[PDB]
């Protein structure tokens, strides 16, 4: 069964503007800012940008992969899609 969303969690996530995105649920560092009530700091592959999201954007990898893992031409995408596949809980940074 499902759990709540834990770091290393692999998903797609969807922001306004965006194909849904290859990402992963992050950490939260100790003294780094907080995400708000119940959203999760989402590292996105490829560009390696981390936003705050909640639940209902995000769709988990393995279950959507078949629907949103199409190559296409945004920039750092098809980079995103190499790295969830292929190392997706290394250091990027
Ligand atoms: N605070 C904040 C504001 C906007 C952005 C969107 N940046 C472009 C982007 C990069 N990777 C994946 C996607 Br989807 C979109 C991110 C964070």
């Amino acid at each position: 069964m499902p759990h709540a969303f834990k770091p290393g969690d692999l998903v797609f996530a969807k922001m306004k503007g965006y194909p849904h995105w290859p990402a992963r649920i992050d950490d939260i560092a100790d003294g780094a800012v907080k995400p708000p009530p119940n959203k999760y700091p989402i590292f996105f592959f490829g560009t390696h940008e981390t936003a705050f999201l909640g639940p209902k954007d995000l769709f988990p990898y393995d279950k959507s992969k078949d629907k949103y893992g199409k190559p296409n031409k945004r920039k750092g995408f098809n980079e995103g899609l190499w790295e969830i596949q292929n190392n997706p809980h290394a250091s990027y940074s």
